[PDB]
Formats: structure tokens, sequence, C-alpha cells
């Protein structure tokens, strides 16, 4: 009922839109906007609204409108997952317009493109890059190519994890267009070229980029960059993108004249290929190297060329993992949309799915697919990006039983990669045994294996209690089967020495004493290693926290050591000496192995990792992340990463008059909202009252006047009528899924940064602003945007000051007045301080968000309510949300968990230490698990919060007050 | 002068070693090569150059029969350790006659010059660029051989790598040239010149344009696509300085981008236009380019209708006159020929009128000229750093005395050409002014600031810089008092001195009565903010008495906040202040969100803080926009801030690391009897007879006049030389530093390094990379077909299949190497067959380095740890010895080499020879390349090193209380005379 309110409102407001001139144009494709984005149809989609949204494109007449709707519609922090399927199945159409020869058309398509881009679930990327791609290949209309080309540079920004995957696929795609006989394309091309290849990351042919780049544009430059590549040593992997990029300028290479590029091709091949620990990465392109270099082998007398040749084939054959007769093994289908697609539709056999939702299980498959790529399995993670879309047509249980069960399978597809070998690395052998371990008659470690490089360093992970300690021990006595004895290999277990010197004893004699060399000979070591005099003669027994490590690692080379033994390095010493025993152990020249519970530590020091899995010693190259992306029950481990518990919102920040957590910090009365264009109001007559206290939660199902009442609630929609009454200071933090699902945009940072990058403009740029397109801010010229002031033409010279204006702010302005507009003698001259005018913050933020946030910044300082992102105050933030500081400003939210990154997400949500907190049905994508530790938080939340959901168990024994819309009116 | 003999004998050995050259045969070309190499880079001429020798070469290079021949000795005089300054002049001079070649048909003379030129880029002094440069640009233009054009645009990109800082300030010259090649009609070349295009765009020191640098490129290649391009072009968001390089890739785009039709492109050019040269600070930097954009935008204003089109493109208009300094009727300011080669060498030969410069040293006076307009263009005036370049060529002719005085005139007028410069403007940066003021600044009636001016933004950044004693504290606590003329009144403008407060609390009073009496907000609501801040529940209750240091600044910027501060002033606030607590520090007013003014002598916290720098100047404030390092470059004088007392140019070397077995510093380390070497050609042995020890005691002078006797012997204690004959002592673990002058003038092609990375690089493999090695080319690092370097042993054809210990042999290293056995090396079998290790053979380490150096460099390295001698490159040890040489451990590892002085880099390099703690350090001739102060630091350092000294030198004065053994070579003998 007043949800099938909301197809009437949908209708008054597309019959709006469909007359809109460009001058009224973007007013209403805001309305439209706002209102569909939110909570307002129960279990199912406005069907015909995106069916005359669909047709009001493909008609000139209405093409400019149409798809302004749909560039407001998707913005990027508020794109509502119950939308964004249909707005994706509208690009194809949108692209073609993009070549229509009606210029205002043309644009408003090719802008519309990139909206969209910037707009959706980051993941779901399987199901709109193919549109832009068949579209680009088959189009005949060279300005089609150029927005679809600006559409997948936006997308390198938008999901670079994401487009990093599909390199191989891209790149092809690009380098063709960059042939096109079209200049305007051709340059194009080039610019999205550099673009995409921003997603390489790779350090080691970083500085060549514009090298391939070019060869891709002119063949003839592939002698001169073979040449130029040859010494390239790879350390880091050679992924997908890695090989895209190198791939075709080495098969041109191997088909080239010269025997030396041949053999110089050949060398890069085998150099760069031995670097691929998986086989099903260097498949899809064994097709472009076998041949050439079986060819070559045969053609070239010179024999030294052929010796390479003949290696740098041998090379491809094994990490390619070719069957006899040069066979490429049959590639994993797990990340393949066809495949998680034909799981998703088997799970969904028995559910009547109408024909509406069908696009939208096509979307799920595809999102399922995409993490099945990037590897992501556990049950938050697939709850977080699935479960919304679900709901759309399921409830809430059964879509949530249903998801789980298609993720187990979908990752049960998930192909067990091969284990290591160390032989053609770079080392002179330190050891190599096969050996089993027992301890007291238990078996630790069976008929295992265990090489160790020389100055490699290496750490040993395992479930704790499995014995790594004991190996080490082991390893320290010469207890392992095959080990090369001290004389031949010297180990020395750092701090672990064992004596009888007096605690008077001098450092100096302590060493002596060790018969490691005479007493001159110690103090220069120990002197080089920081030692004063003064220290060197004091007494053992004064050493402090980092001087017996240093002590140690000295009496390590006096002893000279090749293998350097730790356990828990870094306990009881500080940030300075853990920062120094890293830079140390970097350099030293020896190896060492290490065990420690701070994965940080291992991540900046290991270069491999020996893990316990079974009773087997299993290696991987890599430090500790590497070796969780290649082992995932190491998540479970005992390692500083992890690590995850509960946790707690911060208390509130102080309000000054409000005595008691029931007084009104916020209070409306005779309120009432209706959109500019329809019948009558969708809410009216609304009263409400909000505390440190309060514990509401808006339920029901959804509708025009639900939702509306969300949205004038949390500041998107300024109300049309009635007074708002709220603490100068009072704040609101409003928790959505789509910070949740996006944070994916940001892997490549830190928690730290990506608090910082949500924050530093002064607000939460995740839920201020959702009512505008934002996408502004290469708009140097949409500065020049004119305001109608009293009638008159004017342009911002400045905004100075803030100040409530109802559920949201207005800015104090000076202006520019404009005069004898349009002809030669145009001017905007400055007008005085008396014209300036307050203008609310929805008039300013497209174009002038800059100086909206220098005004923001400036009064948040001026009421002292402003928290300084500083690293050590955003640590002790997530501390209280359950992340470890040395993960939040030091590991990459790559390697975080699902459950982890929902911590983290609301770390960022609360980092404004609100008094209110709303959440928007947050059981529709959070596990029990997650809802648990949420539950109690909220219970404990020293502020006032509003729940809004359908779950009535999850409302019990947590909220009293209840808010429900009845024919756009509600009573508390 | 007075015949020197021993110089003379120099003169007969290149005559022989000559003759044994231009008979030379691919075979043994490499061989004397090496011969003539070694020998014409010693100390071998009294004041003079072997001037026949010179014509021999380049008479040898222009004919087909020597070609090869000659251009491959002159690849080997050009090796990137080792060419002398005595005779780089004369290697570039032949430049020309080599490019000629890099087109000849033949397809060896062609192949071999092409490699020279690489060569000798890769040699020279990258400040002597100017003098090189010419010779490349127009044998490039001219020549119609493609292939001498390919061997051209190779060495503009080994240039790039070799120079870059140099090259970047003649972008503007290259990119020009590199265009027009890019039109040729051979498809190779414009292949290669695309390529050699790719590779100058190095020289950007930013990332502004990264993303469009190919379609740049793309676009010089195409011009139809310029259109498209000005579109693309929305790097909109310009941030970093607009440099010459930076201009020398956009001008050119944009100026066609105004002339093109669609008056779309005529708008996009001027938008763009706008936003990137508002961001260039020194007019002369664009002021060659105007010419090439005003025209464009007069003619556009004129010409279009549409008025956005015209606010736009007139803006661009105002904009470019602004930042030009354009003058009357739109004039190009007047061009500062200051770094012309025309404008210093009018100034040398002024200086050398008096002077009888002989036919033969012409061109050396002209290299000279070409340095000094090098260091000019790169503001690098101070008087170590013209005599660590300068004076070496100058000595080729003049005597040391001489030179140094002139040099010192000739810098000092050459460097007063430099234009003054305008200030810098802070107008179109991001901020709302806090304050705009005119004013002078009196203390005490002494005038601190006369009729200067100071306006603050919001939100920024700044550091205050001056002389010691100009008023930067005085003026500090004018601001904070409202004593500057003009200054926002507190209500306004609300300024926090921190921890500058004075108030009569007890040492009883809690922290949060302490922040509550400043009447700064209720109890509650300090507490609250104290929390947000850091501050524990106990903390906020305990005495202020008990706040450790780090503590103290934290409250004193929450105070701050409490106050509603628009205005931090910190001075020196790093003191008292531990490595974690500064961090701190520079992360909350980075993100603070609050302007803040910085005093500190700490010029990485400044680089850490600032964003604009207010420096005293005379009795004015002038402002610049970046952090410290940038504020240096454009004020060289900066450099020389900590410099006031005489004591902080003083340095001290390292111990010497323990050696067992020696208990006295008489105790002959090295010992050298019955020595002799000779040159495989000459008539005679170049010493002989030669007997020596040298101990931790050892104070030497190896006096007298260049010659081959001198320059042998040398060149034998340091190693460079196998002995022909004799034997020679060493200790398993005696280390030699030799401290050259070369390694103070290549410094300059590091200056994006910090003195730790440099550190880092010169002993990248486990030993020195700049003196060891001299005698071989060392340049093949892309050598993988140059592994497979055919060893004859035993008569036996073999390849090195791994190498794994060191021993000791004569003055160097033998290598215990495995081999690989080949049968068949020439038929398809060709197999190369692993062999036993009792086959195993020990080949000198000379034989090794130039093919297979990675794996020399991995034996060394285990050595190193086995004898216990290895030396980590660890941040604090680096710092820890560099501070010993007397620089700033913070300066160290986070501030670029580029900002020190020509002093500090004497410290650096000098920091960098003894970085292993050498047991002897043998200097050559220091007194050349060094300044007087310089000299009276090394004297000092070199009279307490508790390491053996050996001076190669012609000063008797700098010898004297220094040293009391002599070394002076006759008629090919030595026997040492003095004491100890
Ligand atoms: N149109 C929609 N699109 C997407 N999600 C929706 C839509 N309608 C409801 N949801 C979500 O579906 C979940 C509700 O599941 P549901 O089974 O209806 O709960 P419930 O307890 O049965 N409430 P009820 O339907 O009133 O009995 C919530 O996450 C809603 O936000
Ligand atoms: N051929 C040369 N090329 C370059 N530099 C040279 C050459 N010959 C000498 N020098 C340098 O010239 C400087 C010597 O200048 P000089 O005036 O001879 O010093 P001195 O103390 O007066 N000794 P003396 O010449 O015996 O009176 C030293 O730095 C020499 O290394």
């Amino acid at each position: 009922s007043d949800s099938q309110q909301s197809i009437k409102v949908l209708e008054e407001l597309f019959q709006k839109l469909s007359v809109a001139t460009a001058d009224n144009r973007h007013e209403i494709a805001s309305e439209v906007a706002s209102f569909l984005n939110g909570n307002i149809i129960e279990h199912d989609v406005p069907e015909h609204f995106f069916g005359e949204l669909a047709k009001g494109i493909k008609d000139k007449k209405t093409a400019a409108n149409a798809m302004q709707a749909v560039a407001h519609i998707a913005n990027q922090s508020n794109l509502s997952p119950s939308v964004e399927p249909y707005i994706v199945q509208l690009v194809p159409a949108i692209c073609t317009n993009a070549g229509n020869k009606d210029k205002e058309i043309q644009s408003v398509a090719s802008e519309t493109l990139i909206s969209i881009v910037n707009a959706v679930n980051p993941v779901a990327i399987k199901a709109l890059l193919p549109h832009l791609t068949n579209a680009i290949v088959e189009t005949n209309k060279w300005q089609e190519k150029i927005a679809i080309l600006a559409a997948f540079s936006a997308m390198v920004d938008a999901a670079k994890d994401q487009v990093a995957l599909r390199m191989p696929e891209l790149i092809p795609v690009l380098s063709e267009t960059m042939w096109d006989t079209k200049k305007e394309v051709k340059a194009a091309a080039t610019a999205a070229m550099t673009k995409a290849t921003e997603t390489v990351d790779n350090k080691d042919i970083e500085r060549f980029i514009p090298s391939l780049i070019q060869c891709i544009a002119d063949p003839t430059e592939v002698p001169e960059t073979v040449h130029l590549l040859g010494a390239t040593t790879f350390v880091a992997e050679v992924t997908p993108a890695t090989l895209s990029i190198m791939v075709p300028l080495l098969s041109r290479g191997l088909n080239e004249r010269e025997t030396g590029i041949k053999r110089k091709s050949a060398v890069i091949i085998d150099n760069m290929c031995k670097l691929v620990e998986d086989p099903q990465v260097i498949a899809p392109f064994l097709g472009k190297l076998l041949p050439g270099l079986k060819s070559n082998f045969a053609t070239i007398a010179d024999p030294e060329a052929r010796e390479v040749t003949l290696r740098a084939l041998k090379t491809l054959r094994r990490v390619g993992n070719v069957g006899e007769d040069d066979a490429i093994p049959e590639l994993s289908h797990a990340g393949d949309v066809s495949t998680t697609l034909q799981v998703v539709n088997e799970l969904l056999k028995d559910e009547t799915v109408a024909p509406r939702f069908k696009i939208v299980v096509e979307y799920i498959a595809a999102i399922g697919a995409d993490l099945i790529d990037e590897r992501i399995i556990d049950q938050q993670a697939w709850f977080t990006h699935i479960t919304p879309y679900m709901t759309i047509f399921l409830h809430e249980k059964k879509a949530k039983d249903i998801l789980d069960e298609f993720r187990k399978r979908a990752v049960d597809n998930i192909p067990v990669g091969p284990n290591f070998d160390d032989e053609e690395d770079e080392g002179e052998d330190l050891c190599n045994c096969e050996f089993s371990l027992a301890y007291g008659a238990k078996i630790l470690l069976n008929k295992t294996q265990l090489r160790l490089k020389r100055a490699r360093r290496y750490g040993i992970c395992g479930p704790n209690g499995c014995g790594k300690s004991t190996l080490m021990r082991a390893i320290a006595n010469g207890q392992v089967d095959g080990f090369p004895t001290q004389e031949e290999c010297r180990t020395v277990y750092v701090e672990h020495d064992i004596d009888g010197t007096h605690s008077d004893t001098s450092v100096l004699d302590f060493v002596f004493e060790s018969g490691v060399g005479t007493k001159e000979a110690i103090k220069d070591k120990l002197i080089e290693f920081g030692f004063t005099d003064e220290m060197i003669a004091m007494p053992i027994s004064a050493l402090s926290g980092g001087w017996k490590m240093k002590l140690a690692l000295a009496r390590a080379v006096l002893r000279n050591a090749d293998i350097l033994l730790l356990d828990e390095p870094t306990n009881h010493l500080d940030t300075v000496n853990v920062a120094w025993l890293v830079n140390y152990l970097n350099t030293c020249g020896i190896t060492s192995i290490t065990i420690s519970h701070d994965s940080v530590f291992l991540d900046n020091v290991c270069e491999y990792i020996i893990n316990y899995e079974g009773l087997k010693l299993r290696k991987y190259k890599g430090n500790f992340t590497e070796f969780v992306k290649k082992c995932p029950a190491a998540k479970a481990y005992e390692e500083l990463s992890n690590t995850d518990l509960e946790f707690k919102f911060p208390e509130p920040g102080y309000l000054e008059g409000v005595k008691t957590k029931q007084k009104a910090i916020v209070k409306v009365t005779n309120m009432e909202f209706q959109y500019p264009g329809t019948s009558k109001p969708q809410i009216t007559d609304i009263n409400f009252q909000c505390s440190l206290s309060s514990r509401i939660a808006v339920i029901g199902p959804n509708g025009a006047g639900k939702s509306t009442l969300i949205n004038v609630l949390t500041g998107e929609l300024l109300p049309t009528s009635g007074e708002v009454y709220t603490h100068e200071n009072c704040r609101i933090a409003y928790i959505k899924q789509h910070a949740f699902a996006h944070i994916e945009s940001h892997l490549d940072k830190t928690p730290s940064e990506y608090i910082q990058w949500r924050f530093q403009t002064g607000e939460d740029r995740e839920t201020m602003d959702r009512a505008n397109r934002q996408i502004n801010e290469n708009d140097a010229e949409a500065m020049n945007k004119i305001f109608k002031i009293e009638g008159t033409p004017r342009r911002i010279a400045g905004i100075h000051s803030r100040r409530k204006f109802k559920n949201t702010y207005e800015y104090e302005c000076s202006f520019l007045l404009g005069e004898n507009i349009g002809m030669k003698s145009e001017r905007w001259v400055p007008m005085m301080s008396v014209d300036n005018a307050w203008i609310p913050r929805g008039e300013l933020v497209e174009s002038h968000s800059k100086m909206v946030a220098e005004v923001d910044m400036k009064e948040a300082l001026a009421s002292g309510q402003f928290r300084p992102l500083t690293r050590k105050e955003i640590e002790e933030h997530c501390s209280m949300l359950g992340l470890d500081p040395e993960i939040v400003s030091h590991s990459r939210i790559r390697g975080l968990s699902g459950g982890q990154k929902v911590k983290l997400v609301l770390a960022a949500g609360t980092w404004q230490r609100p008094h209110l907190i709303v959440l928007d049905e947050p059981t529709n994508y959070l596990d029990r698990d997650s809802l648990g530790a949420l539950s109690k938080a909220l219970k404990e939340f020293e502020g006032g919060v509003i729940i809004i959901t359908h779950s009535a168990e999850f409302t019990k024994n947590l909220t009293e007050e209840v808010w429900a819309v009845k024919d756009g009116r509600m009573t508390p």
C-alpha cells in the first residue's frame, strides 16, 4: 500500500521528467534519484518505471532527459542495490546514444557512462564490462568508441583490483582500438591504454610500460624494446596483468628476424615465466609463445642462441604444466561467469523467480564469479555483496540460507593449485633434508622435506602448538636428519643461549667468555653495532630493551653464523628497536628463520614461509600476507592478522546543555515533505524526538512514506515544511551496506588511509550529499555555475561561514554580479558584503565542493568539534572496534577478512563519535555472527540508536520506541 | 718551467703503446686498449698533455684501417670510474669524428663507434654536458646516414641516466631535436627517436602528466591528434612546479591547440595553459616559451565571439603576463645569459688575459667554461663546489695557486650574473587569507625588517628561515602578541605560541585543572577532548609536573584546539623530543587542518611539515613555494645557514677495523719486495726493484712531478695494475681506501638520492664500485651472452659454471671457480658439459669482473661475512658513520643530496670512501680540488687517523707536519726516504 504509493510517485515524477527541458532537467533528475534509491518497494521492483525509462532513452525527444535521470540515479554514494542491476542493463542502449549524431544526446550519453562505472559495486564488474567491450568492438561510430574508452579509464580508478584481473581480456581490445583508422580514436585508445596499465602494479617492469605501449603502436620498436628489456631481473610475482603487457612484445620478439633478438626474447621469457607460481595464470598465454620457441629452436644455426632458446622452452613447459605433446591444460572455470551462473540457476530451480527478476539473478552470478577470481571465500564477504540483491525477490532467511550454499559450492570449484620447488632459485644450498620429527613419542612431522637457500629469510607458521618452536630448537641442535653440522653451517638461536655469567660481569667479559675472539676484536664489533665504551664496560644486568637483542646479533656475527634463528624476537621491543631489527635482518646478508605472532614483522622480513600443514612442511614464496593468499587456512592461525573479536562504539562527543540522556538533542514538529511535481506529499504532520537514550526501530514494509522519512531523518532531503531542531554540534552516523560493499575500491590502502580518504574533507563523503551527483572534481569550468539571487545572475566569489538550516547546512556566500551578459564586454564584477546570501549545501557542493570543505573545516575547528586524522588517534579508535593498531597503520585492506572489513567500515562510520547511529537494514547483509557482535555494541552504545529493519527478532531486547508510516503519516 | 724527466718518459711510453695499438687485431684489440687506458688516466704528465698522442688517435679514428682500434682505445679510456680530467676534454673533442664513423658502411667500424659514444657519455663529468651535447645535436641534424642517427639517439638516452639533472635543464633544446628526428622518413629512425623521446620525458620530476606522456609523444608524431589530445588533457589537478622539462613537452601541444579551428579547442587550450602556468615560479623558466603562447591567445581573444571562451582566453593571458613578468607592449623579459657558455667563456678569458694559454690548451679553457655555465644553471654557487669541478682541468696548464685564485674570481663574477628574480606569489594558491600586511619590525631600535610584507593563508603551513641571529624568534613573538602592523586581533585570528604560555600553576595542579584554569570550556568539555587526543583518565587527574616532554607538547596542542586557534606558532618544537614523538607531531601538524608557522634547525622536520618557506633576505621577507628542499633550489645561499663557525667544517675518519696479529702501529700490514711493472709492448719496465711497507702508522708523501714511474707505482699500490715481478704481502683483511677527485665530481649524477642511498649504491656489491676494477670496462650489466665468455684453461675451452671461493693473489684476488667443459664447440652438438671439482682452477679478478661480476660479488660477500668484516648497510650504521664525517643523521637518511653544498658533498664522498673502515687511506692529489677550508679540515682529520696515510701530492706545504716518509721515483726506481 505505502509501497503501491511509491509506484504512483514514480509515475508523477517520470511524467514531469519526460517533459523536462535543459533548464529543469537536473532538478527533476535529482528528485527521481533521491526517491528511487530509497527503501520504497517491498520485495519487488518498479517494473513499469524502468520500462518507461528504457523506452525514453531510445527516443530522440526524451534521450537527454532519461539518461540525465540515470546519471543522477547512479551517483557515487547512493546507488541502491535494488536499483543497480536494472541501471547496468541500460548501458547498451546508452552506448548507442554515445554515438548519436545529436551533440546533446552524445554528450549526455558519454557522461552517463562514467557515472555508472563509478556507481556500481566494483565487484559486479563482470556484469558491466562485457557491455562495454561488446559495444566498442561492434560499433562503427567513432565518437562512441571514444566514450567507451573514457569509461574504461574511469573503471581503472573505480575498480582497480577488479580490472587488473580482466587485463588479459581488456588489453587486446584496447590494442586493436589503438589501430583504428580515426585519428581521434587512436588518440583516445593510447590514453586509455596508458591508464589501464596502471593496474600492472609490478615494480620490475614499471619503468618500461611507456616503452611497451609505444611498441603496440609500432612493431618496429620491438627489437629496440626487447634490447631494452634484457636486464630486467624479476622479483615480484608475474600476474595476469603482467603477462598481458609482456607476452605480446615477446611473441613478436620470437618471430623477429635477427637471431640476437630471438635469443634475447627467450631470455626474457625464461627469466620472467619461472616466477609464475600458478599454471592457470600462464595458460591463456602459452599459445603465443610455445610455437615461436619450438620453431626457432630448429631454424637458428648458432648454438649459444639455441641453448638459451631451449632453456626458455623448457621453462615454459615446466610452468605451464603442459601435458604430453604440448597440450595446454584445461583452464578452471570456477571464476567464469558462465560457471557461477549455472550454480546459481541450479540453486534457484525451485523458487518461482518472475521474469522481471532474471536480470538480478544474472547480477548475483556475476558478483559471485568475481569473488571467486579474487579468491574471496569467507561467509561475511559473500553476505556483504550478494544478499542485498537477493532480498529484491526473496526473503532474508531464504536468501541467506541459499547464499551460504551458493558460496560453498562456488568455492569448491576453486582448483587445488600445486606446491613449491627451490632448486632453480638463486642460492647455494645451506641444507636439503628429507626427515621426520618426533617430540616425546609425538609425531610433529612425517617424511617431509626442508631446503633452505643461502642469504634467504624465512618465516615458520602453523596452528598454535604444531611444533614450530620444537622444529627450530631441533634445527638449532642439529636433530634434523640430514642437516649440516655446526662447522659446515653455523646456526645461532638468538637470545636463547644459556650460561653461568654473574649479573656482575661486564658486557665485554660476557661475550669474551663465549670464546669468540680477543677482547679487541669484540669491542670492535660491539662499537660497530652502536655500543659505547660505557656500555661495553657495564654489567650485563643493565642492558635494556633493544640492547640485549643487539648484543645477541653482534655475537652471531663474531660467531660467524650462517643462519639466525629467532623466536618471537619483537617481544619486549619498542617500535624504534623493532624497526632497527627489521633493517638489520634485511641487510646483514645472512639467512634468518623467524617465528612471530606479529604478521607485520613477518611481512617486513620474510621472503618465504614454511607452513605446517598436517605433519608436512609446505614452502610458499612471499611474506606472510602473500602466504595467506595462497593458503586460506592460515587466516585461522594465531597471527596478528587473524585476530578478530567483538567491538564497542566510541562514546559520543560532549554536548553542552545536555544533562540527562533523555533530553532531546533532535526534535521535529509538524514536518512534511513533498516532491515538486507529485500530487500529494510523501509524508506529513510528522513529529518525533531523539536523545542520547533513544532506542528507535523504524519498522514496516518499504514504501514511499517510510523511505522519505528516512531520507529527511538522515539529512538527504530538506523538509518542505515544518520545524527542525538539533544541537549545533549534533552528529548522526548513517550506516548503509553501500560502504561495506564499496570498500573494495580501496584494497590498496591501509585501514588508516581509508579512514582519511573518507574523512579529511571534514565530512563523511560516504553519506553526506547522497542527493547530489558529487562526481564533480575536474570541474575548472563547472565552477562558473550561475546562481539566481534576487533576480540577478551571480557567480560565487567566496564562501565564508556556515549555519544549521533544518536538517542540513546553509553557507554564507559573497558574489560576482554578471553584467553585459552575452556581449564582448561581459564581465563579472565583485559585489559588496551587503549582497552576500545564505545558500543551502545542496546547491553548492556540485560546483564548489572545495570551498564548502574549507568552510566546514573552519566551523569544525571553531566549534572544537574537529577530530584530527592522526595515525595514533585512528589506531586507538579502530582498537575499540576490534582492529589491531599494527594492522591499521601498516597492512593493506586487501588482506582483511569480510568480518574485519565490517569492523573497519563501522569504525569509519563512527569516527566522528556521533550522538545518533542510524542503521539501514543491518540484517540485510550481515551474517548471524556479525549481527551478534553488532547487537551487543548497540546495547552498550552511550548514544541514541535508530534501527531500520524488517526483522522483529533483531529489534527485540534492543529497541523500545517504534516508528511506522501509514498513509504518509506516523506517530511515535 | 723546469723539465720533468719521468714525465718525458710518459710521452715515450704512450708512443710505444700507440704503435702496438695501430697494429692490434680484433683478437688482441681490447688487451692493448686496456693498457693505453690504465696508463693515460694516471698522473703521467706534469702540467701538460700528450699532444701528439691525441693527434695520432684522432688521425687513426679517421682512417679505415685503424678506426676500430683507435675507437676501442677511446672506449677503454672513457670508462665509468677512471676517466681523468687531464684527458677528458681531449676525448670529448674527438666525438665529432666518432659520430661520423657511427654512420660508416663498415659493419665493425659502425658498431664500435656507437658503443664508444655510449662509453664517453657515461664517463664524462655530468656537469660538463654543455660541451658534449652540442656535438651530438649538430651531428644528428646534419648527417644523412640513418645508422648514425640511431647511434646518437642512443647516446641521448644514455645521457638521461648519466646526467639526469643536467639534461632536465636542456629539455627545451633537446625535445625539438628529437621531435624533428621522429619525422625522419626512415622507419627505424622514427622508432628510435620516439624511444629517446620517451626516455627523455623521464626528466619530468613529477606525476602530474604521467598518464598522458605516451599520448603527448604520439601527438608529436601525428599532430592531427592534437584536438582530441587537448580534450583528453584533463590533467586539471596540476600540482608540481612547472619546470623547463614540463614546458618543453606541453607548450608545443598547447601552441598548436591555440591555432586550431574549433573554438572548443581554442578554449580548452587556454584553460590548460592557465592551470599549468600559474605553477611557474621563475619567469626565466617560461620566458623562452612565451613567444609561442602570447600571439595565439591575443589572436583568439579578438577572434572568438563566445564570451566564455573569451574569458578563459583572457585569463590565461593575464596569468601568462604575470607569471612571465612581461613588460610594456608585451615585451618578453630580457633573458639572463648567466648560464650561457659564451658568457662564462668571456669571463674566464678576461681573467686569463695576462696568462699565455697555448693553442693546445684552448680546448681545456672551453671545457672549463662549459662546466661553469652548467654550475650556474644548476645554481651551484659555493667555493668548494667550483674547486671540485674546475680546478682539476685548470692545472693542466696552470699552477695550482694561480688556478685557485683565478677560479675564485671566475666563480664570483659568474655567480654575480645570476638574475636576482621576482618574489613568489600566494594569491592563486588555495586559501582564504588569514592576513596580509605591509610592515617593518624593530627590536630595541634595531631594524629586523624594513618595509616588507606578510601574507598567510588559512590551513596552510609555513616555515620561517633566516641566517642565525636575523630575528626569526622576535618576528614569531611579534605575531603572537599582535605587534606586526596590520595583523588581525586575537578575536579575528587567534594565534597560539605553542608551549610559550606563562601562568602561575602549582606543580600540584592536575592536568585537567591546569587546562580548566585557562577558561576554555567546562571540565566535561575539556576531558572529552583530552581523551579524544590520547590522554588517559589517570593522566587527566595527575599533576602536570608529572608529564613527559612528549605529553607536554601534546597537552599544548590540545589546549590550542580548545582555544579554537587559527594559527599555531612553533619555535624549535623538536627539542627534547624522541623520534616517535617528533613523528607524531609531524603527523598532527599535517592533519590538524590549522595554519602553522614553524622555526626549526631541523630541515628534515621542515620538509615534512612546511608547504611554504618565508626567508629572511636582507631586511625583507621573501616567500617560496614548497618545503625546505624546494626552497634551497631557488635559494642556493640557504645551504650555508649552519656555517658561521669554523668548527662545523671539521670531520674525523673512522677507526680502522681490528686485525689479528698486529699489536703495533709499526707492524707491516703490506710489504712489497723486488717489485717491477712493465706494460707488454714497452721497451722497458716503468718501475723496477721496488721495496716498501705500510703499517697503521704510515705517513707517506709520494712526491715529484707526474711521470710514467710515479703513476705506475701508484697504480700498483692501489690495486689497479698487477705487478710483473716481485712479491706482495697483504693481510687477508687489510683494506685500502683510494680517494680520487673523480668521486667528488661524479656525485652530481645522484642528486636525487639521499646520502644514505648514495652510499648503498656505491657498495651495492659489497665492494666500492668507484675504486675497484679501474682497469676494466665493467660497464657490463646487460651482459647475458658475454657470460658465455670462453676461458682457455690447460688448453681446453671452458665456460664458468660457478665461483666458489676467494684468496689473496699479489695486490688483488683470485677466484676459486668451477667449470663447464665444452665439446664439439662450433658444431651442432656443441654441449658445455659440467666438469668435476678436481678441474676447478684459480682465476685472477681482472679476468672475471667484465663477464662474471655478479658471481664475483657473491663470493666477495661470503668472504666478508666469513671473515667477519662485512658491514651491513643499515640506516643506523650509515648515519652513525656519516655523523663522524660531519653530517647530520636526519639529513643523511631523509634529505636528497641535491640540497647539500659543495662542502657537504665533500664530507659525504669521504664518508663513502671510508665506509668499510680501511686500514690505509691513499689520497690522490687532494689539494688539486679542495679549497683552503676543506684542506684545513682534511689535514686535521688525517693527522688524527688511527690508520696509515699515503698522500700523493706536489704541495710540500700540505705535507709539512703531516708526513715524514717520502717516496720519490727516479728513473723507474724508488727507495723510501725519511722516517717514522
Ligand atoms: N525491494 C527490495 N529490494 C531489496 N531488498 C529488499 C526489498 N524489500 C525488502 N528488502 C529486504 O529484505 C529483507 C527483509 O526480509 P523479510 O523476509 O521480508 O523479513 P521479515 O521478518 O519476513 N519482514 P516481513 O516481510 O514484514 O514479514 C530486508 O533486508 C529488507 O531490506
Ligand atoms: N698534467 C696535469 N694535468 C692535470 N693536472 C696536473 C697535471 N700536472 C700537474 N697537475 C696538478 O697541478 C697541481 C700542482 O700544482 P703546483 O704549482 O705544481 O703545486 P706546487 O706545490 O707548487 N708543487 P711545485 O710545482 O713542485 O712547486 C697538482 O694538483 C697536480 O696534480
